[PDB]
């Protein structure tokens, strides 16, 4: 059975605006990849050593693959992936087999059109995939990952992306990210400053988190106004390493406006170890609070990423641990979880806050109405289950018409599955196209508008919003 | 003025959409109705007595149907609704002229869709229903179903009706059921457990319930451990009834894991009479457990109905009782609430869970995450107020991407209404079709992909999740 | 760059539905408008005094124009808007050139479509807003305010408003109305009571609305019993004033039933200075069954305005005081909260209630289950920020399916910009086409149903719902 894949694909099917539509994603698709948020590995391009399996580099990683897979009877060490007893004893060609008699799945999901532009347009495969035709598909990309066009930074190089960004915590230190621009290379490799380890109390691996926070910055940790500067320390080692976002993960989008005194009290009694769900909900509200008063300064981009009910399967978080396709969304509320915030700082000219949610059903009832009106909210793409065609639609409807697009960032991948970038954005400029010409067919906008918007949207308003104007030295020049 | 009933009904306007849709209907419009989950009497089949009115039949049992016209000033007693004082006195000829005369309320509404189905396809009308037309639908429909082609059993077999669920509680005798079974007509006419009524203390028909539970079990029916031998007996009754499924309307998704003290413990505070509304959701959050346990050893799959704020007209509570359209959906969450239940028993391989839901607004959020990881989860149909062409179709926009179309269990109609039941299958086959379709056109999955989606989602998924693979004895053989 | 308007506007691109769409709109465009909720000035059409400048007519009143910009880092001194401290120093002109510059922010947002139907239809712009064409549009507009034509009365009749209601308070005066029915001008304004400053006890101004409530009703306001006839008087007198309609914009939609002895121990708590959150909400939640009460009696339509968020922005509403567009929806329920009132008053005859939403996840799954059902309740059209056509259109395709076309209430504007008025009508006749011809083409419909509906929806409907069928004789006979 072949591989068909389609030119013309997530364009709506009225000729009218499939024209409109094909027209539009024509002066996009060929624009660079700017990548402001994401979670890929920096030490893949810091030692550029190359991937080993098909398995290693898209099936075992990928927890969006093997969440259907578990969902369906297939156990984590049939696929091998990574427990906490370490990588299973399976065969990464059995392991392939197993995903490909059961590839069946995703269709009509994203991961149909993600997996099959890579197949189609990064691998150059010509029939699709099955039982049979699985060991054809692990040796031919197997054997690929072994060319020398296949390493890290020559796949960074032809995918053209100018901006990656990946996640690292204050605790952990950030020298992948000083080979990547000591190196000439001149890729430009960001990082973000995700402190959720050393600010969720409720964390398990906190205590640890606290412990190397305290090695990295050289302060005492254990003390409000030293953990504080701990913070202001590590953000500027960030920022030194290119950094332009802070980025949250908290389960509430609640903010707290406590009195120096009272945060300290409260930190207090949550280092001594009393830790109540209130007083860490609590901590958690003032830390965002409080990193926004730190980017009042330092000049960080605050994202906020709320709302997911993190290893809800029990006995999976006991033998494989954290990320591993039960995290779960929650009803978020923004109307009165923000409120305190942005009584302080909500006008401030010098902060910018991006707001994200699991919970579409706040677009048009609070987060739209909120960032119609504050200076310093702003919109994140469909995030997570939501990075669909038609989550990615239903973002567009529900935001623009109280939000605009001029108070939205575009679009990040948010992805560990590096091959997977091409294909990520380019539904994004595609879906962005047929929403936007939609608008033109039913004139609700000129056409003059609609090609001003997409290259705002795919390109100028991404890095507007993450402070991306301003490329380093180390880094290549921005080149169309 | 003409009954128009088109051809290409429910498919989309686009021509290149509507002809993949329309080709993929052919292919599964002829095939058996499979019916696993319905309100239908299974004394009807029993007896094979004939049906007496058109306003008997169709307007005074059907909740769909006198809800508009109460909302719009008619009153129940007009239209013949069995209150609790018995059937109305008024004419059934002047009950049907009412409905006739305000037949235009249901304009854009499903029920539109339905009915006109029945007039045109099953009796064979060629004009449209009005006031000057009221008196010649009513005799002609009375006058067919005094004919032998429009008995119970002549027309189940002319409806190719492959599997026919009804509801019982084990409170109830499997009397029609088995008079089904021994008679030489082969319609596989099966059972589903609802145990509702012995499970909610809150309940008003609850102790007369507990009380014929103890004359159908033989057991203690007061006292814990024989509370639940009275369940496994009953259970294995309508197994050896057909049955493969249970069915649960509580108020909440909630669960609950207590250990068989504390269990016992809560079961002898209600039994006494301290019927607190917390202690009878714990109850019912812990027996939804309890049903899981339960079907390790039975295999009956499990439908959770949660989410229906039942008799909220409380002045027709009193006067005519349950059931008569006052029953409205209720915000509902699973994330939290399933918690314990898939703690204990999420990655059993023995357990089939199908989550239904009155909350549109949980797909996305919480049900396709929850079904797209958890091996024991499956989606159910849209339900009630959102069985209907809108509803159908936001179901598979929302749930597909994450869940998938093999975390489905197809489509039940759900409905006492029998001359319904092609029309509403007919209505999830024309919109699974438009859906499809509008994935070819749009190329988010290749034709190939639709035509074994279309069949599956129709015949094969709804038999392997239901169990329905082997036909008893009894019944006929399933042929094509 | 070219104004642009197109004739087949917010149809669907698909040729065959749209070709439906614009026969059903050919049946419905040129009917009069009703307008039976709004918040313009009875003093405009009062006095007949022209507007003055472009700013004071299309930017500065219009919070939907300024919350865009100002959530881009534009000041309000900057744009002419009212103060607590009064009308700012800057140049209309000026407030203008800001507005000109940023009206690509408007992109893919109904005031796009609004605004540009004035601009090329009320106006007959031919050139697109842009900071280059800033000044042409300011005193061009400028001078045609000062015209006869532009006159507040002659635009009434003009666009062709069968009837206006505005919105106003117990505690203030029907002057401007009075004034409206003796003169000789045939104008259908009307009004509409909305008590929210003399029951919502949290709010702000509610002890001044007290003192005044007691000088148009002459009751003792602080005691429970002529509080009531307070009210009762002082909605005799909007019925006088032609009013048909209440309006209640409270946080929640909650209802009680307390006796009459429990609700005076709460009001007289209230009045005593004990205003926690939970009596305040009580007594909002029993004053709705009251009015509903007051309703049998005579006869007034209660709409339910609930689930905003008001003064979002804390020091924004210290700088420049209410309605500024920091008013955020919240999460609203109506099963729990409106059963204490439907128990009572579900099944009566004589109630009128029309429900609105700011949260539009309780469409299909509590608002058309109920409707659909109680005789008592209606629903309003999308409201605020979905009045729009996505709004409109997740409006029909959530609710039709359970309540109908004829447990809805058709359309009502909600808006002080005055010009935009058949503008916000088109576009509801033109989403209401796309829906119908949609059905019709999906073959859910006959084109019989649907050419029948869309006159419904647009003029029938709002007609019998509001009570509007008897034209009083002060006012022109409708046609
Ligand atoms: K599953
Ligand atoms: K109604
Ligand atoms: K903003």
């Amino acid at each position: 059975r072949p591989l068909s894949f389609h030119e013309d694909r997530l364009f709506p099917s009225d000729p009218a605006t499939r024209s409109y539509a094909r027209g539009l994603y024509a002066l996009v698709k060929d624009l660079p990849i700017i990548s402001p948020h994401g979670h890929t590995d920096p030490s893949w391009f810091a030692t550029n050593a190359p991937f080993q399996d098909a398995t290693d580099l898209l099936l075992a990683p990928d927890h969006y693959l093997f969440r259907m897979l578990y969902s369906q009877g297939v156990s984590l060490d049939a696929l091998k992936v990574r427990s906490k007893a370490g990588v299973p004893d399976t065969d990464p060609r059995e392991a392939w087999r197993v995903f490909a008699s059961h590839f069946y799945l995703f269709r009509g999901t994203p991961s149909w059109v993600w997996l099959n532009h890579v197949f189609s347009q990064v691998f150059g495969f010509t029939e699709f995939l099955e039982a049979s035709n699985a060991d054809d598909y692990f040796d031919r990309i197997t054997a690929a990952l072994a060319t020398d066009a296949f390493r890290p930074r020559a796949l960074f190089d032809r995918f053209n992306i100018e901006t990656l960004a990946t996640t690292e915590g204050p605790h952990e230190s950030l020298q992948h990210h000083a080979a990547i621009r000591e190196s000439g290379w001149g890729g430009h490799v960001i990082t973000a400053y995700r402190p959720d380890a050393v600010i969720d109390f409720e964390d398990e691996r906190s205590p640890r988190a606290f412990e190397r926070f305290a090695e990295t910055s050289g302060q005492d940790v254990y003390s409000w106004k030293s953990y504080l500067e701990a913070h202001r320390l590590r953000r500027q080692a960030f920022i030194d390493a290119g950094a332009t976002s802070s980025d949250h993960g908290h389960p509430t989008a609640a903010t707290a406006d406590l009195s120096d005194v009272e945060a300290e009290a409260l930190f207090n009694s949550l280092v001594k170890g009393d830790v109540t769900p209130e007083k860490a909900e609590l901590f958690r509200a003032q830390m965002l609070t409080e990193m926004a008063k730190m980017s009042l300064d330092d000049g960080l981009v605050m994202q906020i990423h709320p709302g997911s009910h993190r290893n809800h399967n029990v006995g999976l978080l006991n033998s494989h641990g954290r990320d591993k396709g039960a995290d779960i969304p929650m009803r978020t509320e923004y109307v009165d979880a923000l409120k305190p915030l942005l009584t302080r700082l909500g006008n401030d000219p010098r902060l910018s806050i991006i707001l994200f949610t699991l919970d579409e059903t706040t677009y048009s009832r609070e987060l739209a109405p909120l960032a119609g009106h504050y200076p310093v909210l702003k919109l994140g793409p469909s995030w997570w289950f939501h990075d669909s065609p038609e989550g990615m639609m239903r973002f567009r409807e529900q935001v623009t018409e109280t939000a605009g697009f001029y108070n939205t960032v575009g679009f990040n991948d948010d992805t560990r599955a590096f091959l997977s970038i091409p294909a990520r954005h380019d539904v994004a400029r595609r879906v962005d196209s047929a929403f936007l010409a939609r608008m033109v067919a039913e004139h609700r906008m000129d056409l003059v508008e609609a090609e001003e918007l997409i290259v705002d949207l795919t390109y100028n308003l991404p890095k507007k919003a993450y402070k991306l104007d301003q490329r380093p030295d180390w880094a290549r020049p921005a080149t169309l």
